[PDB]
């Protein structure tokens, strides 16, 4: 056996404990041995800690990661680790103008970061954004052929294209030090400015809309997702997930599920399995969240009509849920709200409709022509011609 003695400083270097570790020791067993040694390092909970080597530079720092192993780093008998505290403020630029002062994982690259810092902002398309490392230098203390020459290069200036950080490393390795101020600021141009938000005002409007939807039935989801909707809704209206408060029996189901599954079982013990999973997230975090899972269902932005029609060889109906959206048509299993079959809207040659059944031709000569039978057979036809006739 060779012992691995190391210098273990907590909160600081204010307590430096020497201790004995197995060179093949998990980082995660040291850290748990640390907590379990030094009663100065049981404040939080492990989560928030790590052991930080610190590299030749001072302003080059290594997280050890916890399925490495001490040995890995190379630690031999003297040296010194931190268990330090990852949390650490860092002063960025909002979208508002205002430079906010906000706690990031310093083990975390920029990218997993970005994802808790604007969604903590109410910003739902959070993947759009990055950050810039931003340079004020404006406050000065105090002929014919080359400067011809001299106008024509002064007024063809460069472009000093934008300073964006890599969202593969994290603000140590890209040289980012603690109190330097970054600006928050769209990188890409994808989804339209109209359908996001940038305030908790207006993310508060989109989660107002997408759960009314949910709730009312207007959107379809499975059972499976109406918890995990119900899982972010206690989230916003409750907080953290408390085991010994929210016990079987405290909520009311009605405010929290589509109607269909408030009588279907472990429907509540789903929802506060999904509500402890957010953690300690925030309200505004939650409705982020909330939101963008609405929006990630192809069922988003899609009228239903509860149709009957046939399947394979079974003289009788199907309870069927049929789909119409600005672009496509499909169909829907009403018990699992999965997505069966679905047509662009290009391909829709020609549509009947009865006051028992509604009939589609596409450009498959297919089975038939896709035939429901429905009462609102007219409403659907209104509904699909408003989306061609004006395309």
């Amino acid at each position: 056996m060779v012992a691995l003695s190391l210098k273990i400083c907590v909160r600081h270097c204010n307590v430096v404990k020497t201790m004995q570790f197995e060179p093949s020791t998990a980082v995660y067993d040291a850290c748990r041995v640390i907590r379990e040694r030094v009663p100065e390092a049981q404040t939080g909970q492990a989560s928030d800690y790590g052991l930080f080597l610190s590299d030749e530079d001072p302003r080059k720092g290594i997280w050890l990661e916890a399925g490495r192993t001490l040995d890995y780093y190379m630690l031999r008998n003297g040296d010194i680790l931190e268990y330090k505290k990852k949390q650490r403020p860092q002063k960025i630029r909002m979208l508002d103008g205002s430079v906010k002062t906000v706690m990031v994982d310093d083990s975390k690259t920029v990218g997993e970061l970005l994802v808790t810092i604007c969604s903590r902002i109410g910003i739902t398309n959070y993947e759009e954004y990055s950050l810039i490392q931003e340079t004020i230098e404006e406050k000065k203390e105090e002929l014919r052929d080359e400067r011809k020459m001299e106008k024509l290069k002064a007024k063809l200036h460069t472009d000093d294209d934008l300073n964006w950080l890599d969202h593969s490393r994290t603000f140590r390795e890209q040289g980012v030090d603690e109190n330097e101020t970054l600006l928050l600021r769209r990188k890409f141009f994808y989804s339209d400015q109209n359908v996001d938000s940038r305030d908790p005002v207006q993310l508060n409007l989109l989660y107002v809309q997408a759960r009314d939807d949910i709730l009312n039935g207007s959107h379809p989801v499975s059972f499976e997702k109406a918890c995990e909707f119900g899982g972010f809704q206690a989230q916003i209206q409750f907080g953290p997930h408390v085991e010994h408060k929210h016990k079987p029996g405290f909520l009311d189901l009605k405010e929290f599920l589509p109607k269909e599954y408030i009588k279907q079982r472990g429907a509540e013990k789903r929802i506060f399995q999904e509500h402890k999973n957010c953690g300690e997230m925030s309200e505004i975090e939650a409705k982020v969240k909330y939101v963008k899972l609405a929006r990630s269902l192809r069922t988003y932005g899609v009228s239903f009509f509860l149709v009957k029609e046939k399947m394979k060889g079974k003289n009788k109906l199907v309870p069927r849920l049929l789909g119409i959206t600005k672009d496509s048509v499909m169909r829907v299993d009403e018990k699992t709200k999965e997505v069966l079959q679905e047509w662009p809207l290009t391909t829709v040659k020609r549509w009947a409709a009865s006051p028992k059944s509604f009939t589609l031709d596409f450009g498959e000569y297919q089975e038939s022509y896709y035939s429901v039978q429905t009462t609102e057979g007219e409403q659907i036809s209104q509904l699909i011609a408003g989306y061609i006739d004006i395309i």
